């Protein structure tokens, strides 16, 4: 029993962790098979970060200009190429420790792990979001620039974040791994704001359902309601609008707690309108949306890799 | 920038988890060097968990009864023993992957990772704090048993806790990697309750300290206090007596804010007497108390292994 914020086992994932230093800048690469992924600004220099032109400062770097160190010995650099916002560099020698990869860009609100690093060497591991605004709130430090994110389904890693920037604000802005910033970012040192966070309704309804089966269930109510009638408290609340696909996807969490949907959907609305009252649900005093229904049904089944 | 909940890089435990059936009895063992570790009441059958008598049950097996599975291969079982509340697994050949690893007994208050299995395979990874009661909310189902929790430092592993149960209560409870259960706790199906959950007080104001550091300083006041003064507040909210040991700890963190921890002190009695009026701290709306002073020095300075 007990719900905990899970990452997935990390192991996979640090042995294609490099250091990437290009001139008088360190940043992490991903390592996999003869190619090591770096975000491309690490050819910015100090006075570069404003309005660099990627293309011309590319001009001036060959191959030996990226030095790429592996835990503590050196790669070969015989290529390199520049995809969108990250860099490709071709090394001479396959990583023995390539696990079954795959690259994927994942939608607003699914979930994945962070592999926190610095100086090509792990620091820890987190679960976290893709914000309806294509952010995430994480933890990054100068130079963890190159963490990745992923999630592990079977022997399969699929990499689906690489860490670029924090933003003024204090959160976090990154592509995937061809090199496609989420959201409307971009690899500068410009004024560039989030927009409005709403809340993943989706994930907020998994979360509950987790709760019922750990044995919270003083927010069950007498009441039931509509999806139109319930989306427009939603949007009172900046909550994404919930859709039937939506509610499909919550199909099997519905049928193994014999609650139905919208009976849930009701029991939100209260907790909207009428607040917690000073309780708990599963040990946390907010909404939690950083839940998927397969994070909840993953946790509460026990799937293992 | 920002402040999460981070586990520890989970590679070199992965490599030490393997599976360990008794009978029609499995769970996780622990592998290091020629030992498998794993808890004693693998031996245990269906009507034996009520009260079994562990030596006696010990007498009819031999080493070919247990049976330990390394991802997909066989190990040869030579030596077995029972040592307090697990067994030692004497297997014929060394783990190639025995990280630098230790045996620590921890301190309540204290925090580590801990990498959930079942079947001998990894499933995830979550930061947990020994409660004052010497319990763990964590997330364990069944056959999680055997799960491990760690620290990482440089690149040694001290191995802190082995999972055994859970209580009626919905807690967890397990013990050290010598077999003594943390806390009053047996590997028996009996009537055991935890104690007061009080709250672990330097950790709270550890994690103020960190919010402090990324950005939310609307819990600052006005006002100081005193060890004795501010304890009276502590102990009629439950808890834990602030000493003078933990007032130096948070001295790294007190001089890199330039606020007194007696200041802090007094900020939080503030919320303890008035609540957060709706306010949230480092995203959440209750006081956490999971975090030690090294816990947020390793996040807030980026240290790596
Ligand atoms: C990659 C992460 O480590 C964070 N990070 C970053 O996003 N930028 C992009 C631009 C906004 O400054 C950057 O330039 N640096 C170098 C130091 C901070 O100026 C940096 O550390
Ligand atoms: C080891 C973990 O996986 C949890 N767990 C457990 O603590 N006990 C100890 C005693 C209270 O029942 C146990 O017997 N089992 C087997 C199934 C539940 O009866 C079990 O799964």
């Amino acid at each position: 029993s007990g719900f905990r914020k899970m990452a997935f086992p990390s192991g996979k994932v640090e042995g294609c962790m490099v250091q990437v230093t290009c001139g008088t800048t360190t940043l992490n690469g991903l390592w996999l098979d003869d190619v090591v992924y770096c975000p491309r600004h690490v050819i910015c220099t100090s006075e570069d970060m404003l309005n660099p032109n990627y293309e011309d400062l590319l001009i001036r770097k060959s191959n030996h200009n990226f030095l790429v160190q592996a835990g503590n010995v050196q790669l070969r650099v015989i290529g390199h190429s520049m995809q969108n916002c990250v860099l490709k560099l071709k090394v001479d020698t396959a990583n023995p420790k390539t696990p079954k990869y795959k690259f994927v860009r994942i939608q607003p609100g699914q979930t994945f792990s962070v592999l926190a690093c610095y100086n090509g060497s792990p620091s820890g591991v987190y679960q976290c979001a893709m914000r309806p605004n294509f952010t995430i709130k994480g933890s990054f430090l100068n130079g963890s620039c190159g963490s990745v994110g992923f999630n592990i389904d079977y022997d399969c890693v699929s990499f689906c974040y690489m860490h670029h920037m924090e933003l003024p604000t204090g959160v976090h802005a990154g592509t995937d791994l061809e090199g496609n910033f989420y959201g409307p970012f971009v690899d500068r040192q410009t004024a560039q704001a989030a927009g409005t966070d709403t809340t993943i309704t989706v994930n907020v309804l998994a979360w509950l359902y987790a709760a019922v089966i750990n044995g919270d269930r003083w927010f069950l109510n007498r009441f039931t309601t509509t999806l139109n009638d319930f989306n427009l408290v939603a949007m009172k609340y900046n909550y994404e609008p919930l859709t039937q696909d939506h509610v499909d996807i919550l199909g099997p969490l519905s049928a193994q707690t014999g609650i139905a949907v919208l009976d849930m959907c009701a029991s939100l609305k209260e907790l909207l309108q009428n607040g917690m009252n000073g309780r708990t649900i599963l040990g946390s005093a907010l909404l939690e949306d950083e839940f998927t229904p397969f994070d909840v049904v993953r946790q509460c089944s026990g799937v293992t890799f």
